[PDB]
C-alpha cells in the first residue's frame, strides 16, 4: 500500500508519533518519503546483507528478523515481514524503541540528510489532525 502523505500523517498522529520523544509529525512524514516514497511494501538490500523493510525502512541488522542476516539482533522481536502490513502499527511501535534508543532520528540517514534543519512543518501542510 503506497500511503498518501496526509493519509499516512493522520495513522502516524493516531499511532503516537507526534511530539513523541519531541520530534514534531512532519520529521517522520519527510523520512517516510525519502526512505520507502510511502509505500509500506519497499525493501533494500544493504551491501551489508541487512535489508530496510517498511514504510520507515526499519533494519534487520538489529531491529527485526528476516532469517538471513548473519550476526543480527531482533530489537522489536517481530519478523521483517510484518514491517510491510498496509496496517503500519508494527513499523510505528518498532520506530518509538528505535527513536528512543539514545541517537533520536540520527538513526534514519534519510532522516539526517534530508529533513533535520529543514522546515518540516510543510510536510503536513493542507492535512486534518
Ligand atoms: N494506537
Ligand atoms: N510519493
Ligand atoms: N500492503
Ligand atoms: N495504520
Ligand atoms: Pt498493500
Ligand atoms: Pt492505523
Ligand atoms: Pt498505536
Ligand atoms: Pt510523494
Amino acid at each position: 500500500k503506497v500511503f498518501g502523505r496526509c493519509e499516512l500523517a493522520a495513522a502516524m498522529k493516531r499511532h503516537g508519533l507526534d511530539n513523541y520523544r519531541g520530534y514534531s509529525l512532519g520529521n517522520w512524514v519527510c523520512a517516510a518519503k525519502f526512505e520507502s516514497n510511502f509505500n509500506t511494501q519497499a525493501t533494500n538490500r544493504n551491501t551489508d546483507g541487512s535489508t530496510d523493510y517498511g514504510i520507515l525502512q526499519i533494519n534487520s541488522r538489529w531491529w527485526c528478523n528476516d532469517g538471513r542476516t548473519p550476526g543480527s539482533r531482533n530489537l522489536c522481536n517481530i519478523p521483517c515481514s510484518a514491517l510491510l502490513s498496509s496496517d503500519i502499527t508494527a513499523s510505528v511501535n518498532c520506530a518509538k524503541k528505535i527513536v528512543s534508543d539514545g541517537n533520536g532520528m540520527n538513526a534514519w540517514v534519510a532522516w539526517r540528510n534530508r529533513c533535520k534543519g529543514t522546515d518540516v512543518q510543510a510536510w503536513i501542510r493542507g492535512c486534518r489532525l
